[PDB]
């Protein structure tokens, strides 16, 4: 149920402060829906229809964001047409404007932030930025003693020219471990230990920056991310 106050709107559009805004509102300037409204407190609704001395000002509905425990099977973009996309598991209205801050291939498993702010998901999926993402993988092979400091000073993967930045690694059981990483080459984690010698058998995504994925999101489940984690991912 979006709505905002009038005086808000008109300052968001013209550029003024919430006061010089009133002002305007009480000049006979403001029209909604075609008759005059001089109350800068109009809850103003999606469907009604705003000019300014006659110009028509669509109304731009607020930036969304949320949290989704994404899982295998799915797609995260429309670029291939052979599967689903994760779209199938969110039911809001004008779902299709909204576009994965980071996107995961067809059985990776866990954190995916949807989103129509084209600002705050450059911020995070930048390839010239320093953004963390933990993973929880699952290997073909107890890992090797030496892949740790491996990761640490860097590898490089099969035909490329830079080595992989440092990244961390701590081991759960011998054949699960937990990554972080902040680059995002192409699936990179996948090359990542293949370059050491093992192999990725299921791949989840904990954590991008200050957001964690909640315990208790089953896969398929999203929710509205929080004012504090829109406020804080990176
Ligand atoms: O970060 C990564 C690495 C490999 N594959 C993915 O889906 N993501």
């Amino acid at each position: 149920g979006s709505h905002m106050r009038l005086d808000k709107f008109i300052a968001q559009q013209l550029g003024v402060s919430r006061a010089i805004a009133g002002r305007e509102i009480r000049g006979n300037r403001v029209t909604v829906d075609g008759e005059i409204v001089r109350n800068a407190a109009f809850k103003l609704l999606p469907e009604h229809d705003v000019a300014y001395d006659g110009n028509p000002l669509a109304q731009q509905h607020g930036p969304r964001y949320f949290m989704l425990n994404k899982p295998q099977g799915y797609v995260c973009s429309t670029d291939d047409p052979d599967h689903p996309t994760v779209l199938y598991f969110l039911d809001e209205p004008v779902a299709w404007k909204l576009h994965a801050a980071g996107r995961l291939d067809i059985d990776t498993t866990g954190l995916v932030l949807m989103t129509d702010d084209g600002q705050w998901s450059h911020r995070i999926t930048s390839p010239r930025h320093h953004c963390e993402k933990t993973y929880l993988v699952t290997l073909e092979s107890p890992v090797a003693d030496d892949t740790a400091e491996q990761f640490a000073k860097g590898v490089q993967l099969h035909n490329e020219k830079d080595l992989t930045k440092p990244a961390v690694l701590e081991v759960i059981t011998p054949t699960q471990v937990r990554l972080t990483i902040s680059e995002g080459r192409y699936h990179q984690v996948k090359r990542m230990f293949a370059a050491v010698g093992n192999h990725v058998v299921e791949l989840h995504r904990e954590r991008i920056g200050g957001i964690t994925l909640d315990a208790d999101l089953a896969p398929g489940e999203y929710r509205p991310l929080t004012e504090e984690e829109i406020a804080s991912v990176v």
